[PDB]
């Protein structure tokens, strides 16, 4: 990443994310995300914002 290298995920990590965040993906096809504040990542779990349906 820019700001940090890719972290394993954190059980922490879904408490909350900021617009500061940043994206990675995997050389086998997978997307995820980092939070630089937190030092926090999530392949699986939505952004900060989602629908209504999710109810982030």
């Amino acid at each position: 990443g820019s700001d940090l290298p890719p972290p394993s995920p954190p059980a922490a990590a879904t408490i909350v994310l900021p617009p500061n965040w940043k994206t990675a993906r995997d050389p086998e096809g997978k997307i995820y995300y980092y939070h630089v504040i937190t030092r926090q990542t999530q392949w699986d779990p939505p952004t900060w914002e989602s629908p209504g349906d999710d109810a982030s």
